[PDB]
């Protein structure tokens, strides 16, 4: 399938070169994977999700993404013109309140909270968590995101938008998740993402056109957009029967686009992810 005028962070990971304006995927588009989108919530009304996405934990409140960053990232995963992985089903979870804000306690009650949701839900094709958060260093966190990983679950993080080593971020130091850069358009590294040999795999993150909330769309930056491309690349593998939770990351690096990227520091991979299609 060929998606024609896609942005360009669809059109990168679906080509060896930058520039293209065609996103090509195959028609199986991750149906039967289930994402969950841990973040300020998702307006599961957007008519960009077709009626595949719901709200199933929130920790506030209400349930409605009442800032826009979780709708964002949920369509750059799985919305019909702005996702990846156009055919998954998306979960919310609300960690973070409507200002983007959350205290860990709560987004590791969210992490265990998707190791136990996911054995109620039908996703023969597998799971996949996406994470466009952080902060400081913190070994409970990191914890939280290992037994997420640990329990069957691919776990994708933001590095971070520091412009520093990620080594100091939580959860995005965690080594066994799959840790996301950011790059732009010109395959530079994104000016604030973070780098560092924890990092995994980069993602496009600068300028990215998604869902927003009141049904709308708008173009924002940050590795939080570099995570979704990943965590739908890895939904659209496992659908494919080309990887498994447990590999999808090492999987995803074997495969990427190497040494395509500038101002990559030395001791940090240059690897961008790629879906290999061809028709
Ligand atoms: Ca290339
Ligand atoms: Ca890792």
């Amino acid at each position: 399938a060929a998606q024609t005028n896609a942005p360009w962070g669809l059109a990168r990971i679906s080509s060896t070169s930058p520039g293209t304006s065609t996103y090509y995927y195959d028609e199986s588009a991750g149906q039967g994977s289930c994402v969950y989108v841990i973040d300020t919530g998702i307006e599961a009304s957007h008519p960009e999700f077709e009626g595949r996405a719901q709200m199933v934990k929130t920790y506030y409140y209400s349930s409605r993404d009442g800032n826009g960053h979780g709708t964002h990232c949920a369509g750059t995963v799985g919305s019909r013109t702005y996702g990846v992985a156009k055919k998954t089903q998306l979960f919310g979870v609300k960690v973070l309140d409507d200002n983007g804000s959350g205290q860990y306690s709560t987004i590791i009650a969210g992490m265990d909270f998707v190791a136990s949701d996911k054995n109620n839900r039908n996703c023969p094709k597998g799971v996949v968590a996406s994470l466009s958060l952080g902060g400081g260093y913190s070994s409970s966190v990191n914890s939280a995101a290992a037994r997420l990983q640990s329990s069957g679950v691919m776990v994708a993080v933001a590095a971070g938008n520091n412009n520093a080593d990620a080594r100091n971020y939580s959860p995005a130091s965690e080594p066994s998740v799959c840790t996301v850069g950011a790059s732009d358009r010109y395959d530079r590294r994104s000016s604030f993402s973070n780098y560092g040999s924890v990092l995994d795999i980069f993602g496009p993150g600068t300028d990215i056109l998604s869902t927003w909330i009141g049904g709308s769309t708008r173009s924002i930056s940050g590795t939080s957009m570099a995570t979704p491309h990943v965590a739908g690349l890895a939904a659209y593998l496992m659908t494919l029967g080309k990887t498994t939770a447990a590999s999808a990351c090492r999987y995803i690096a074997d495969t990427a686009n190497k040494g395509d990227l500038s101002n990559i520091p030395f001791g940090t991979v240059n690897l961008l992810a790629y879906n290999n299609y061809q028709a």
